[PDB]
C-alpha cells in the first residue's frame, strides 16, 4: 500500500510502498476514507510535538506513518474484536494509552506515561490501511461520512474538552478567543451545546467575527475595531467572564485576556506556541482565578464530541480535500498559514 | 472602651477611647478574649490589603478598628438574634458577603462584591467589644477557648480551603511548601485529617522540618540539605505531586515546585506577596497543570476548620499572649519577622 | 390591601381587607402583578405541605395569605435595600433560609432547618402587595413580564434543580416522565438548554407527545401505543437511560421508569404524592442506581432558571390568568384537574 | 496443578487436575499465594451472584475455578508485559472490563457491560496458579504479604468506593451499620483515613461494637440493646446522620436505618441480599435524601485501597488461613456462619 512517512526530520515527508499490516487479537485495519491534516504535522514533521522529540521522549522509531486523524471503513478484524464487522464506518481516537499508569487506570489516557498515539508514535493514517491496536478506540458512524468526521478525532475532542475544563453553568459567562477560527468555532458550538451558559466570541477580522456569530455566539467582538476589555465589561455588566478558552493562545492573547476574567474565572489554554504567562500572583489569590492547561482530551471527552457531531448538535469542520500524495503540500499550507480550512487526504 | 485603630496610614495604630455600639437586629456585641494577629496586618497599617486600598476600594472610612481574627463572650444580642445567647462563647467568621451579589448567591460569600470584612474596612477586635453584623458568622466554642480559636479565623479557614482546592483524595500525593511554619503545619494537619493523600512537607530549617513530620507529614524535605524536586522525584516514582499547597509564595517557590507537579497537577497558590508567575505556556498545556490561587474561605470552610478543631482533630497554632495596647508592637515583631508564635491580644 | 388567606384548615381561603406592611431595613415591599397558582396550594389549603403541618411543622401562625410564586413591581424599600430601586419589576424567590442553620451555612438555604417560605408559613402573593424579607432574593426582570416570571419561582427553579441533580452531560441519555405535561416540557426544556444530553419524553397521549417533541426532546414515545421500556432500550442501544427525571411521580411512574436506567442511572423524584418507592436492593447495588429526590431549589437554581428565562434559553409556562378573588376557585380547579395552564392571579 | 471449581450448580466444589495455562501477549500467570473467601462464594457455589446465572448471563461455561481474591507471586509474563517482572509479590484487581463499553471508556470498568470477573466468570484463584488477562490490573506488594492484601481485592475496594459514595466531608456525621464485622471495620478505618467525618458505627452484639470502636469509630451503639434511631438523633443533635453506609443490608436494617437520615443524606448499600427497599417518596423528596447502590470497584478505587494499605493508614482485615483441600470448609463456615474472621486459602 502507499504511505506518506517521516523517514528523517526537517526533510519533506516520504511516499513509501509498505505492506498492510495483518490484524490480531482486538486489533482492527481500517481502509482509510479521511486523514485530516493539522499544525501538529507541521510541527511533527521537525521531529517534535510541541517541545518533545518523538524519537527521545515519545520513542519513535522511523520511519513512520504521520496522519493522527483518521475515520474509515473496516476492512479487516482481529480474532477478538467484539460489536465491530468488515464495512463499518468509524473514527478513531488516536490518542492511546498502555493501561497500567495511574493516568490510564484513573481514565485519563491521553495524559499516560508511555502514550501510544496513532499517527506520532505509532504509524498513522496518511495510508491506504491503518492498524488500531484495539477495536475501543472506534466509534461507529452513522450520520456523519468519514471526510466530516476525521477532524473531529483532534480539533473536536480538544475544544470538547477545553469546554469541560471551563466549568460553565447557565449562571456564567464563557469567553472564546480567536473565536472565529477552526477551533474557535468548533468550541463556540460546543459550548453552545452542552452548557447554558452565554458565549462570547471574540476575534480580529469582520469575517472572523461573522463566523463566531454563525457558530452560535450570543456575543461577538471585533478586538481590531473595540478595546475587546471594555466590551467584554459592558455585556457582562462588570463582572467579568467566568472563563476564557484561549486556543491557540499567544504572547499577546496570555497578556490581555486574563483581564477579562471574574472571580474565580477560569482561563483555559489550548495548544503549543512558544509563549509564557507572565501574571502578578495577588491578581491570582485575590480573584481566586485558574489558570488551566488542556490538550487533546479522553476516552469519554470522545464520547462526547462523537455523540454531540452524530446527533448534528455541533457541525463538521470547514474543509478542503486533498490526495495523499499532496501530504508534504498539505503541510507547507500549514506552515505559511495559507491553509483556510482543514485539510483531510482522501483516496 | 478601648479600641487601637488605624487613624493614619502609614503612622503606627492609634489607643482610642470610642463608645460600645448598641446591638440592633441579627447583630451581636462580642465582647473580645481574643484577638489575633497576624502578617495581614503589617501590610494593613499601610492602608493596603494586597494591593488594593481600604479606602478607595474597600470604602473605609478612617479610622478603623483592627482585628480580623475573632473570638469571643456574646455580651448583648439584638433582637433578631436566635440560637445564641448571652455568655456563649464564639469564634467568628469575618469573611462577610451582603447577600445581593453573584458570589454570595452562589455561597462564595467572600468573594463577595461589596465585602464586609471585620478588621479589614469594618471594625475588628482590635478593642474590648465588637458587633458581629449577623449572628451566622458565629460558631459555638465548646472545646475550645478564645485564645485556640481566633487564629483559626484566619488562618485555620484559609488553609481548609487550600486543601479543598487542591482536590485531593487516597490516590494522589501533595506537597506542602513552608510546611513547618504557622501555616504550613496547619495545612500538614488538616491534609491529614481529611483527604488521605500522600503529604509531603517541605521547608527549609531542621527545626521546621521536625514541625512538618510532627504535624503527621507522611515525608519531609529539608531543601537547606537537599534538592526537594529529586526527593519529591524519588517518592513519586518520578510522577510528581498531584497538588502543591504555597502557603505565603515568592519568587524563589514560584520558581521552583511548579517543577514537581504530576499531570493534572494543581498548584494552590495562598497569600499576597509581591511576586509574578512567570511559566512557559506549552508546560501548562501538555501536563494539564493548573494554577490556582485561593484566599482567606467561605461559610462552608469556616464550619469545616472549627469541626476539624473542635474535635481536636486539628490543632490550636503556637500563640504568644499579649495586651490590647502591645499592639503596634505585635505588628512590628512581624515586620521584623521577630514574632515567633501566633500573637493574640487579649483585651 | 385585600389579601386571600388561609383562616381555617378545610374551609376555602377567605378574602380579608388587612393592612399593608411597612419595609424596614434589607426588607421590600412589593405591588403583585402576578401571583402563580399551583397543585402545592390544594395541599396547602389543608393545612398540609407533603405531610406535614404548617402550624404544627413549620410553625403557621394563621391566618396566612398564600402565594409562593411572586412577581411585580417593587413599592417600597427598606433603609437598607442596596441595587433595587421604586418601580423595578421583580421575581421573587419564596424559598427562604434563616442563615445560621447548616443547610444555610452550605449554601442550600431552601432545606433550612426554621424555613421562610413564603406564602407557605409566611405571608405571600395572594394580596396586593407582599414583603420580602430580604432583598437578596430578587431578581430583576427586563425580557420578562410578571406573569411569565412567576411561576418560575416555584415549578422553573424546582425543575432546574432536578435537571442539574440528574448530572447530564453528552455522554448520556435522559428519559422525561410526563414530558408533554407543564413541568414535562419544562424539564426537557432546560436539559436540552444547559445540558447536551441526548432527551426521550414519554407520554401518554398524542397531544402530550407533540408537547414534548415542540418543547425540544429528541425522541418520544406514546406509552399508550407502544411499551415504553422496551421503546428505550431500542433507542439507547440497550443501555438504559443515565437519567429520569420523574416530575410529579405517581405509583405508576415509580413501577415501571426506574426499570429504565443504565448502570449509573440516576432517578430524580420530585412531588408530594403518597407513594412508596418500592425496588429489590440487589438491582440498585448490581447496578449503582440512585434514587435522589429534589424539592424547590436554592439561590444559585433561582438565578441559574431566571438567567436562562431572561435570555429566552427556556419559555416560560402557558398561562391562564385570572383575578385575586378567583383564589378559591383557581385551587378547586386543580383539584378536579379541570385547570389548563398555570393559573396566575392578577391583583 | 490443583484447582477446586464449581463443576456442577449445588454440588460441592471440586479439586481437579488441570493443566497450568500459558500467559500470552499481555496476560501474566500468578501462582497464587492467598486467595480469599468470603460470602460471594456461598451464594456463588450455587450458581448465583445475587441474583444471576454465572452461566445464562455471564456467560461461564463450567467447570469455572473459583476466587476473586487474589494476590501471589509472578510466575511468568506474556510478551506484552511492562513494568512487572517474575517474582513480583501482586494483589489483583478482579473485576475487569474488555475495553469497548461505555463503562469501560469512562473508567467504571467493574460495570462492564460483558464483565471479565476472576473467580466469578473466568478462572479464579482457587488454584495453584491464576492467568491475569492484562497486567494492569495489578498492584506490586511493597509494605503487605499476600494473606494481608488478598481481601483488600474485595472488602477493601467494595468498602472504599463505599465510602467515597457517602460523600463524606469534615461537617458531615457518617452511620456504618454492622460497624463491627470485617467489611465494617474495613469501612470504618478508611472513612477515618480520607475523609475527617465524625463516624457512628453501629453493630449487634457487643464484641462487634468493640472492635467498630478500635476501628476508629467515634460513637458506636449496639442496636440490640438499645435503640439506635434515638441514640442517634441524640449524638447528631437531630439533624440526622449525612449518610449511611449499610454493609450487607437485610430487610431489617432497610426499615430501620433510613429514617436515621439527615436532610441530603446519602443512604449507600452494598451487598446481594433478597431484600427490598420500601420508603415513602414524600420523605424522599422533602429532605432530598438518595439512596444509592454500590458494587465492588473500579481501577481507581482499587489504587486508592492498595495505597492506603502499602502505607499503614488501613489495616489489613483479622484472616485465617487454610489449605486449598478445605475450599469447600471454608464456604461452609460462611453458610453457617461458623466463619471468625476472612478465611484465606494458601495452595
Ligand atoms: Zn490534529
Ligand atoms: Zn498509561
Ligand atoms: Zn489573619
Ligand atoms: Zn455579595
Ligand atoms: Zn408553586
Ligand atoms: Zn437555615
Ligand atoms: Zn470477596
Ligand atoms: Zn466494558
Amino acid at each position: 500500500m502507499r504511505a506518506v512517512r517521516l523517514v528523517e526530520i526537517g526533510k519533506p515527508l516520504s511516499l513509501q510502498e509498505i505492506g498492510v499490516p495483518k490484524p490480531k487479537g482486538p486489533q482492527v485495519l481500517i481502509k482509510v476514507e479521511a486523514a485530516g491534516v493539522c499544525h501538529s504535522d507541521v510541527h511533527m514533521r521537525q521531529g517534535r510535538f510541541g517541545n518533545l522529540r518523538i524519537v527521545e521522549d515519545l520513542g519513535v522509531k522511523l520511519p513512520v506513518t504521520l496522519g493522527h486523524e483518521i475515520a474509515g471503513k473496516i476492512e479487516e478484524v482481529g480474532d477478538e474484536v467484539v460489536g465491530y464487522s468488515k464495512g463499518d464506518l468509524v473514527a478513531v481516537n488516536p490518542w492511546q494509552g498502555e493501561g497500567n499508569c495511574y493516568y490510564c487506570r484513573i481514565g485519563e489516557e491521553h495524559l499516560c506515561d508511555s502514550p501510544r498515539w496513532l499517527g506520532i508514535n505509532f504509524d498513522g493514517a496518511y495510508a491506504e490501511y491503518v492498524i488500531v491496536p484495539h477495536y475501543k478506540y472506534m466509534y461507529k458512524l452513522r450520520r456523519l461520512n468519514a471526510v466530516e468526521a476525521a477532524p473531529l478525532t483532534c480539533s473536536g475532542i480538544t475544544t470538547y474538552r477545553a469546554v469541560r475544563k471551563a466549568s460553565l453553568d447557565p449562571t456564567k459567562t464563557l469567553l472564546v478567543v480567536g473565536a472565529g477560527g477552526g477551533l474557535g468555532t468548533m468550541a463556540v458550538q460546543i459550548a453552545k451545546a452542552v452548557s447554558g451558559a452565554t458565549i462570547i466570541g471574540v476575534d480580529v477580522r469582520e469575517e472572523a467575527v461573522e463566523a463566531a456569530k454563525r457558530a452560535g455566539a450570543d456575543y461577538v467582538i471585533n478586538a481590531s475595531m473595540q478595546d475587546p476589555l471594555a466590551e467584554i465589561r459592558r455585556i457582562t455588566e462588570s463582572k467579568g467572564v467566568d472563563a476564557v478558552i484561549d486556543l491557540n493562545y499567544s504572547e499577546k492573547t496570555l497578556s490581555v485576556y486574563p483581564k477579562a476574567l471574574a472571580k474565580q474565572g477560569k482561563y483555559v489554554m489550548v495548544g503549543l506556541f512558544g509563549a509564557d504567562l507572565h501574571y502578578h500572583a495577588p491578581l491570582i489569590t485575590l480573584s481566586e482565578i485558574q489558570f488551566v492547561g488542556s490538550l487533546v482530551g479522553n476516552q469519554s471527552d470522545f464520547l462526547g464530541i462523537m455523540r454531540l457531531a452524530e446527533a448534528g448538535k455541533v457541525k463538521p469542520m470547514i474543509t478542503k480535500t486533498m490526495k495523499l500524495e499532496e501530504a508534504n503540500e498539505a503541510i507547507d499550507n500549514l506552515e505559511n498559514f495559507k491553509a483556510i480550512g482543514r485539510q483531510v487526504l482522501i483516496p
